[PDB]
């Protein structure tokens, strides 16, 4: 019972000697079909994002009783924000402040 997992990827490249955190704030909204739209460009880059702040069912959503925001991960934080700018639509884009 268990068989032999033996896999090997070699890769050190650990030139990022900065940026102490790990997430930031970019935009928010509770509009469906922005959220979907922001998301897909996201989700469309590999680009590590979180839209989750809180979820409604889907059992009838409300008008704007639910509200999302969208955070990505540091490690693309400039990129993403890139993308959402350069071939996004670049609006609701807020920052850390």
């Amino acid at each position: 019972m268990g068989s032999s997992h033996h896999h090997h990827h070699h890769s050190s490249g650990r030139e990022n000697l900065y940026f102490q955190g790990h997430l930031r704030e970019l935009l928010r909204t509770n509009d469906a079909v922005l959220l979907s739209a922001v998301g897909a460009l996201l989700d469309g880059a590999d680009i590590g994002h979180l839209v989750l702040d809180q979820n409604m069912s889907i059992l009838e959503g409300s008008l704007g009783v639910i509200p999302r925001r969208v955070l990505v991960h540091e490690d693309d934080l400039a990129g993403a924000r890139r993308l959402l700018t350069d071939a996004g639509l670049a609006h609701e884009l807020r920052s850390d402040d």
